[PDB]
């Protein structure tokens, strides 16, 4: 696998978003300040719940399919590489790491394969939007840290997504879980959200290390990054930490992960977190505590490494 020069784009989409020229604006600008290779397309369906069945593509939510396939095929016309990352959000705020059923089914009680029935149909038919499109890869969950456990269900979607869709296909582990994956076996790459402490890369790239030389596989951090504020990059991951606004900090971060990833071998790329489709104005920059990056000094880092390799 080649390096990936990534940067994850539209998590912020809603329908029709994706047919404005501001969108196409702000994927133009993402390519030029980040010298970015490849688009992470992240979406969000919805469920109203982290313990209901029902997952809602069709939403006000949800960029329509028509628009998507349109913001796509603008993306490989720019001659951007698509990555495909369809997820899940709960309606109540609770992250989809906690999305979790009863191990027994119990009458009247939702189950594991009610969730995974409507989970896998909405995975089908994005898979098909990328073999359509002809996405170079495409992620099958994100962070699903407490379904991870039900190995046998996620190999069945993993097969599903097979019979529609020829490309690459991952599944994006949360931070520090890379190991509690167990069906690696059955996927063409390995990744995770590197959401790392600026102090402590050492210990744990030597632990993924390990977990990756147990498969033959190639492995990226599908999501990195991290916010413009004091105290981000001890917890990167912490989209709602408080603290002041700090572009340094967040350059600093940048500076760090690349100068510790880059003599591992096997960190095969980032997706860093996030260019957002409706952009900021860049004179509003030095002022954004977000994880953007656009017309901040982390901006000048990113793209600086991206062309070094
Ligand atoms: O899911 C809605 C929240 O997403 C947040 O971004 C997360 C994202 O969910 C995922 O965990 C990714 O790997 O990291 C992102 C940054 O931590 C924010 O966009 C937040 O506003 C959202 O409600």
């Amino acid at each position: 696998m080649e390096f990936i020069k990534g940067f994850t784009f539209g998590w912020d989409s809603q329908k029709g978003y994706f047919k404005t020229e501001r969108a196409k604006e702000s994927l133009r600008l993402m390519q030029e300040r980040t010298a970015s290779e490849y688009v992470i397309v992240a979406l969000a369906a919805l469920q109203d719940t982290a313990h209901s069945t029902e997952v809602d593509f069709q939403g006000s939510h949800m960029v329509d399919d028509d628009e998507l396939i349109e913001l796509i095929d603008y993306a490989k016309s720019l001659g951007l590489k698509v990555i495909l990352k369809p997820t899940v959000n709960c309606r109540n705020g609770t992250w989809r790491a906690h999305i979790n059923f009863f191990d027994m089914d119990i009458p009247g009680e939702p189950t594991w394969d009610e969730w995974f029935e409507s989970y896998i149909n909405y995975q089908k038919h994005y898979a098909k939007i990328a073999e359509k499109t002809n996405c170079e890869m495409f992620v099958v969950g994100c962070e699903m840290v407490q379904a991870e456990r039900r190995e046998d269900k996620w190999r069945e979607l993993i097969a599903e997504v097979r019979k529609d869709y020829r490309g690459l296909v991952t599944y994006n582990t949360d931070k520090y879980q890379e190991d509690n994956v167990k069906f690696w076996d059955a996927l063409d790459v390995i990744s995770s959200s590197g959401y790392y402490p600026i102090n402590d890369w050492d210990r744990q790239l030597d632990r993924i290390e390990a977990v990756v030389k147990q498969y033959d596989k190639p492995f990226f951090f599908v999501a990195a990054g991290c916010p413009s504020r004091s105290g981000s990059a001890l917890l990167p991951n912490k989209w709602d930490l408080e603290g002041a606004i700090n572009l340094q900090e967040q350059a600093d971060y940048y500076q760090v992960m690349f100068e510790k990833t880059a003599s591992r071998s096997w960190v095969g790329g980032f997706g860093l977190w996030d260019w957002q489709t409706y952009l900021y104005d860049e004179k509003d920059a030095t002022k954004n505590d977000d994880y953007g990056v656009f017309g901040k000094p982390a901006e000048r880092v990113i793209k600086a490494y991206y062309q070094s390799r």
